[PDB]
Parts: C-alpha cells; structure tokens; sequence
C-alpha cells in the first residue's frame, strides 16, 4: 500500500550548470531530485559563471530548460556590483541570493552596507534568501528590519542559530527558515566515519546538542531542503576539500524513517516539503503530479546514489524505512524504481507560468 | 490596471443549505463569494438538519454539489452523541467544527470529556476547529494537548485570545487561527450606529483595543475568514436576533483598503486568503484559476450587497478603496463587474479531488 504525496519541492539545489558539469548538471541533477520524490527544485547562483546579471541568467535558463527533467526556478545571486542592477529580471528568478559567510562562492558580499543595498534595492515583494551563519543570522536580521522587510535563512544547522529565529518570531519579525537532512541526521560523532575531506560542509557539522536542538525547535523550522551540493570524490578527498554533501536522493528517504520512527508526523514533512517551499517562494501549483512511496521498505543507503554525479554520500550505512516508488509530473511517469523516465528538458521554468509570477502592486 | 490573485479561499462560511434558505442557499452564497473574489468556501456544520452524521452529509453534499457556484468543502459538526461515529466519512469533509460556546448553534457541547473524547477519536491527521471564545481558547488548547494534535481556533476577536495563542505559538504549540473582517474593522465603536440587534455577533464586537490588539500580532492571525453568517434584516431587528454578519461580498474590498493604506502587505492579505487555508486544511490548488482587482477605485459600501440573500451589511456607510472586477474559475468566466457568470451546480466538492485528499499513513 503506497502513500500518495503531492509534488514535493527542494528550494535549495546547486545544479552546477554553466560550469561545474563534471559535479552535476541539469539533466543529472534533476534526475536525482526525480528519484528523490522532488518534482520542482530551486536552483542556487554560485556557478561558473554565477548567475549575478541579465546575460547569465539568460543563459542559465535556456540551459535549464534544456536539461531539466523537473520543473525549476532559477536565483540570482548579489554580489558586490550588482545592487540595483537586477530590477528588471528579478521577478524573473526564485529569488536573491546573499551569500554572507565563507562557503563555495565567491559571491561574499565585504560590508553590512552592502547587504543594505541589496534589501534596499532588490523588488520589495520578491524572496531574499541568505546564507548566514552565527551571528550572521543576527545581523542579516538587523539589516532586514532596517530596511522594513522579510529574510528566509538558509540551512540552519546550530542550537544557537534556532533559538535567534525562534527569539525573533516571538517577538513577530518576518523570518523564515530552512534546515538540511544532514544536520538532523549527521553529528560530530560522525566525523570519524566521514574523514576531515568528505566531512567539510558549510554549515559544519553541528554537535549531537545541535542536532538535538534542531528536532526539539522543529517547529520554528518552516522549510527542509537539501543543499544538494554535488563534488566529485576526487575533489572532497583531495588537497582542497569544497563543502558540501549531495542530498536530492537521500533527502524524503531520511525524513520518512523518521515520520515512521514518530519524530515528526507526515504533515509536519509536507508542510515543509511542500506548502511552506510554495507559500514562501510564491511557487506555482504543478497540474497532475503526485509521489507514490512505500513506507515499509527498509534498505541501508548504499556508498554513492544513482543519479547524482556527485557519485557519493555522507549518508553511507544508514538504515532508512520508506522509498519513492514512482514520480508523475505534470500527467507523465517521471521516475519509477530507480528509472527516469523523462527527457532531459521535460522540465520548465515556474517563473514563467501565468500562475508562477509573484503577485505585485501596480 | 488590475492585479492578479490567485483563487482565495473562505475557511469559514455558513450557506444555510439545508433548513436555513431563506437567509442564503448554496447559490446565493456562493454568487457572494465569487463576488467577493472567493473560489473555495468551508461551509459551517451548523444547517437544519445539522451536518452531525453520514446521511446528513450525504445531503448537504448533494445540495452543495447542485447548487454551488464556487469549489467547496463541508465541514462535519460534533455533537454531544457522535464521537466514535465518524470515522467512514471523516476525511469527505473539510474538518470537524466544535462548538464551545454559546452562538447560533445546537451544537454545543456540555463537558470537557466530550471535547476529549472526539479529539481522542476524529482521524488525528484531519483538522479539527473550535469556536472558543475567551477561556475556552486556552482550555481546547489544553485538551489538545493532553491529546497530542493540532487545533485552529475560529474567529479570534479579543486582545486577550490573540495573545494566548502567540503565548501557545512561542511554546511551540500546533495552533493556528483566523480573524474574521468585523473583528478587525468594526469595534464598540460603532454598536451606536449598528444598533443592539444588527450588532449582535458572536465573537461580539471588540474593544478598540482589542482591535487594536489583533492588528498589532497580525504575525499571530494565519487566516483571514469571513464568518459569513447571514440572516435576514427581519431576523436581526427582530425580539430575538440571532448572532452573525453576511461578509463574503465585503471581506476583500476591506482588506485591500488596509493594503493601500499600508496596514499589511499584499502578501501578507495572500499568505491569509490562500496559502495558509491550503495548508492548515489540505486544501487543493484549482487549475486556471484567478481573480483580477482593481485597487484604485474608492467606493462606499451601500445599505446591502448584490448577492448574499441576507440584504444587510454591517459595513454599511465605510468607505473602501478595491474591488473585485473578474474571476476565473477552472478556466470559465465566474464574475465580471457585478454579474456572476456560472450557475448553480458549477461548484465542485474539493474533497474528492484526488488532490483533495487529505494525505494519511496507511
Ligand atoms: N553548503 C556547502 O557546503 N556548499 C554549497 C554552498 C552553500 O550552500 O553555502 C556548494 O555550493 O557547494
Ligand atoms: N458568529 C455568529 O455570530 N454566528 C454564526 C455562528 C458562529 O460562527 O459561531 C452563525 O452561524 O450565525
Ligand atoms: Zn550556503
Ligand atoms: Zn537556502
Ligand atoms: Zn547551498
Ligand atoms: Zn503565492
Ligand atoms: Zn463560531
Ligand atoms: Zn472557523
Ligand atoms: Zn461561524
Ligand atoms: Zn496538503
């Protein structure tokens, strides 16, 4: 007996297309997020060349839409010159992207002022999105207050970082917030396991009392999404370790052992698969797309998944209970049992929906 | 030039349909709606016959599916004699409504170990509402609690509710509410002009402050809803008024005159009329769907509205700035400026809806 689930949506991917195809690309990337019961993804700016002006987002787009298989949206990303620049393609993208502290980008904005440009210039009704560590959290927060507006919070990852949000939605300030399945499931403890390379991920890798706090404050969690972040071996094993995990494949495997276990209920995960990732984003309804899973499978997640090019996974070993089935996308098969079953470009940009614009005063 | 919205939804109406059509009927009320720029109502349990068992849901089903204009879902009343009996028909209807105090209804229930008993036995992972005015709001909230769910409270009208419920909320609590347009736009103030009779409500009117109170914690409110709860000027001048103001065809227009004036965003008006109704109760999208308004044009609201069949508004003499010029529904011309354009029977149930199903574990 499966469970029918409506089209799930990761608002956090880096695809790495213009650039970066050797770790993932399009046509890969959203393959995984098929497998993974993703059926529309959000795809984060820090490519090669990044996604910071009109001539690459164009190009991005039109890549995109030829190598997509789910449907997608696209972000710019702020960098230091492009502050009042983007008026006229911002309700084109997801959304603005900041990227405020060290991580894979070269996108780190040097000044407060700067990121006062962005909330200042940036169409007022259109998402901010920002990468924002410790104290980070806190400061962008100042800075969204100053300019009169709202910020979502990227993959929260530490006690310190939940109790902000949750001090700041007691007191009714606009901030939402996104968690990763590696900082409810993966700890300190295991680093061992992992290696110093394979283990390097922004945000690092909280302690079990992060992860504790994390589930214990779920409900100031309005988001999970899966910074799929795709590097091959060579390159998390090697000299310079990138951060990041891939996650599209073990993302919804992760989050139903734990509805089965009873740490949170099947609505709690659809409201942060689901209608939060819509109400946040503005992102349009897809016609006829649903997820089939079975929730008794049980299956340890072996050393690389599928369909990423990432071709490995710090989730190697765990037992997990609940797999997609089956994956229709806008009235196709997109994926059953471990095959893609639509073409690269199958897939299209929400933003360009009659439904998908982000509704404006004149 | 109009602004597009997407379908809004009414998680709160009362269409009178069975034993009440003098006041309004499923067509009368749901033209209303459409009007009022609504394409999905949650229609009240409180009919003559009451929604309370499976025959008189399969009636109001059959009635509502001939007679609507607009898409809907029928909530299911509880009663005093059952709880333990609902579970075949549970997840057909919108939710179970409990009525905790004294208002137009048979309904209400006489101990608290009633309330337990159907929060114990109505399906955990459908929604359950209260009217619970005052005290009653912190002692449901308990009852949920010891029974470990989620509750929505219905028509918040009082500084001292709102401010329980963000209490609740920042303990972490599943709580959601809604306020309804005379709650946030009627107030003491104004029972000079609307008289003893026309003024009654249930909530009553509030004080300035507690006016005040909701639009100060509109970060606390997830739903806007109308309570639209008609009764005929006869009826409300009358020896024995019964509680209730007809609101569909006024809500909106209200709340788009706060919007231009700046009391609250255009998104923060769309997260309340539609996406947080979709998500508290699993409600789904409509295909080609959309209302067009006009946000310029100022205009007084007369002694009574087009549709409702109540003939009376308690808006009477306000003066409002947008209106509702166009609404789409499922690819058909519903309304144009003052004329509604599908019939009776046009409307579909919601629930079943493939989409519309409220997702469960096995
Ligand atoms: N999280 C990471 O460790 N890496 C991400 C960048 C990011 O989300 O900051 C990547 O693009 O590789
Ligand atoms: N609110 C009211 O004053 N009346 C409502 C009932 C209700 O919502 O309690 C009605 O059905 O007339
Ligand atoms: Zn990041
Ligand atoms: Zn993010
Ligand atoms: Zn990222
Ligand atoms: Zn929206
Ligand atoms: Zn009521
Ligand atoms: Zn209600
Ligand atoms: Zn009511
Ligand atoms: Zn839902």
């Amino acid at each position: 007996k499966l469970v029918r689930l409506p089209g799930l949506i990761d608002v956090h991917v880096h695809l790495r297309e213009p650039g970066g195809t050797h770790k993932e690309d399009f046509a890969s990337g959203t393959a995984a997020a098929l497998a993974g019961g993703i059926t529309m993804v959000c795809a984060m700016p820090n490519t090669r060349p990044p996604i910071i002006d009109g001539p690459a987002l164009a190009l991005a787009q039109k890549l995109a839409e030829a190598g997509a298989r789910c449907d997608f949206a696209l972000f710019l990303g702020a960098s230091s010159e492009n502050a009042g620049t983007l008026g006229t393609v911002a309700g084109s993208a997801a959304g603005l992207k900041l990227y405020l502290n060290e991580t894979y980008s070269e996108l780190r904005l040097d000044s407060v002022v700067q990121w006062m440009e962005h909330f200042e210039t940036w169409p007022s009704h259109l998402p901010i999105v920002a990468h924002a560590e410790q104290q980070t959290v806190a400061a962008v927060l100042m800075v969204a207050q100053l300019t009169q507006r709202s910020v979502h919070i990227c993959h929260v990852a530490r006690k310190e970082e939940i109790l902000l949000i949750k001090a700041a939605k007691a007191r009714g300030l606009p901030v939402t917030c996104e968690v990763a399945p590696h900082h409810l499931f993966l700890s300190h403890d295991d680093l061992e396991r992992l290696g110093p390379g394979k283990g390097e991920v922004r945000p690092e890798l909280g302690s079990r009392q992060d992860v504790e706090a994390l589930w214990e404050n779920m409900a100031v969690i309005d988001c999970f999404a899966s910074d799929h972040a795709p590097h091959t071996l060579e390159e998390k094993c090697g000299s310079r370790p990138p951060p990041g995990f891939p996650g599209l494949e073990t993302m919804l495997p992760l989050l139903l052992t734990a509805v089965s276990e009873g740490r949170l209920s099947l609505d709690d995960l659809l409201q942060r698969l689901h209608h939060n990732p819509r109400r946040i984003f503005h992102l349009p309804p897809q016609e006829d797309t649903y997820v089939e899973v079975d929730l008794e499978h049980e299956w340890t997640i072996p050393s690389h998944m599928p369909f990423s090019k990432a071709h490995w996974t710090p989730f190697e070993g765990q037992k997990v209970k609940g797999t997609v089935r089956r994956v229709v996308l806008r009235g196709e098969v997109a994926y059953i049992d471990g095959q893609v079953l639509v073409p690269p470009g199958y897939g299209q940009d929400v933003r360009k929906w009659p439904q998908g614009a982000v509704p404006q005063l004149p």
